[PDB]
């Protein structure tokens, strides 16, 4: 575990990420797809072997010795607001099944289902949420990976307001 496990938010391309595993934003049929999962595919291309996984669900394959945890959030298009959110809770729990399984001290982690399968809603808020509801009980530093300047001041916020 960490010695001090913490939050930290960074913007910037996760494909860049300092931590000892990565979470793609992944698609359920294991795709390039856009986004995140784009800069997985052009970072750990490996990866994708035998990735595709159902919604709600995180599958892990190794690059090399680098873990990559396939996380797949619901689209909202696609996917009701109460169904979608139940997904989308459940995705953050298999991703901490994961990191807990691999024995990482670190994780790099996007915000799932805020992108374009929002439903072109914002969902920082829920997100975020979820994905602290899931990692609070993990002893792995978590590194949240965001681009938007106004996003990573409100994850900062966020962050530092339980601390
Ligand atoms: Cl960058
Ligand atoms: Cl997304
Ligand atoms: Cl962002």
């Amino acid at each position: 575990g960490a010695m001090a496990p913490s939050y930290r938010v960074k913007r910037m391309d996760i494909a860049k990420n300092d931590e000892e595993c990565v979470v793609n934003a992944a698609n359920p049929r294991g795709l390039p797809g856009d986004g995140v999962c784009k800069a997985v595919y052009k970072k750990w291309p490996e990866s994708f072997k035998n990735s595709a996984t159902p919604v709600g669900t995180a599958k892990t394959v190794m690059c090399g010795t680098y873990p990559v945890i396939h996380a797949v959030g619901p689209n909202f298009s696609n996917y009701t607001e109460s169904e979608g959110d139940r997904e989308l809770a459940a995705a953050y729990r298999e991703v901490a099944k994961e990191v807990t399984r691999l024995g990482v001290n670190s994780v790099a982690i996007p915000l799932l289902s805020t992108g374009v399968y929002s439903g072109g809603k914002d969902r920082l808020t829920q997100s975020l949420n979820h994905l602290f509801t899931a990692m609070d009980s993990t002893d792995a530093d978590v590194v949240i990976y965001c681009r938007d300047k106004e996003w990573e001041k409100k994850i900062s916020e966020a962050i530092q307001m339980r601390t």
